[PDB]
């Protein structure tokens, strides 16, 4: 039951700017072990894993991953595992697939072959995510068709492991409407990331074309709230149709938005994708939008109250 599944999996929250960077720790972040003890702890249920398997295979067939990553995928999922944390492993930042399609679609394919041969017999609160965010030349017409031939390679080899799926046009709730997640399939959750208003969400994010304009934006009037709910209740309207569960698979503020503000947003989605029984992962733990402190220790108590 994959309701089931996505009750299972619960709160969480994503160790990025690690192993989806080219490689681990150019980004700022080392999944250290210590971490899953840590998150244990704090009461969350799970730890979602963006992996950027793409820079870690051979270009050529059979696009082989390279030995020494898988070890440290494998060292990543049995640490989380021994805590008793579920895990959600994908593959982020597939640059060239999104750019590209037609001419990676056979590595791609690859790709998931030896991710689900890997893991098979690895526990079932392992999860699988299909693709992080498919965007660009990647459209949503060509997602349904891609994400259902991964489907059917993932199922040729496992018919155990929940398998996760995200929208096009970047993931949002934007291109939700055009996600078909075809029949045959009865064993995965459909993921959304969830960072609206974006302009407060992403104020200042070097990374964000004309960010800096958004920076000082505050969150938190009445008419905020009732906004976020529509959407959510659009979201919740799409997954009653459609019977898939929810799973909000990102969502956080950046810390350059004001502490009170990403306060309010966080605890207030929290409260409201509760209240629809999804599950959801915190973008993330400890870096640019982080809620732990690696160095001192210690949670921001607020934002670690607001997601329990």
């Amino acid at each position: 039951d994959p309701f089931e599944r996505n009750k299972i999996l619960g709160r969480g929250i994503n160790i990025g700017n690690a192993l989806e960077a080219p490689n681990e720790g150019d980004w700022g972040v080392v999944i250290k072990d210590e971490f899953f003890d840590i998150i244990k702890e704090a009461g969350f249920s799970h730890v979602r894993i963006p992996i950027r398997w793409s820079t870690h295979a051979y270009a050529f067939p059979p696009y082989k991953i390279m030995d020494r990553f898988f070890k440290r995928v494998d060292e990543v999922i049995n640490g989380a595992l021994k805590r008793g944390l579920a895990v959600v492993i994908n593959i982020h930042h597939y640059e060239e697939l999104m750019n590209d399609p037609e001419e990676h679609k056979e590595r791609f394919l690859a790709l998931w072959k030896q991710i689900a041969d890997r893991y098979k017999d690895y526990p079932e609160t392992l999860f699988f995510e299909i693709l992080n965010a498919p965007h660009g030349n990647l459209t949503p017409e060509k997602w349904n068709e891609l994400l259902e031939e991964a489907l059917k390679v993932i199922r040729s080899i496992d018919k155990k492991h929940t398998i996760i799926i995200g929208t096009a046009e970047w993931g949002g709730i934007s291109a939700l409407e055009k996600l078909s997640v075809p029949k045959w399939e009865k064993n995965s959750i459909v993921t959304i990331h969830y960072y609206n208003p974006f302009e407060f969400t992403h104020q200042g994010a070097e990374w964000v074309e004309g960010s800096e304009k958004w920076l000082g934006r505050k969150w938190g009037s009445p008419d905020d709230q009732k906004h976020l709910i529509e959407e959510f209740n659009f979201i919740e309207e799409w997954s009653k149709k459609n019977k898939r569960p929810i799973y909000i698979g990102e969502f956080g503020a950046y810390r350059k938005a004001d502490l009170e503000s990403r306060i309010k947003w966080t605890s207030f989605v929290v409260r409201e994708m509760e209240k629809r029984r999804w599950s959801l992962a915190y973008w993330e733990f400890c870096s640019g939008f982080g809620v732990y402190d690696t160095l001192r220790k210690t949670w921001n108590k607020d934002l670690l109250e607001a997601l329990i």
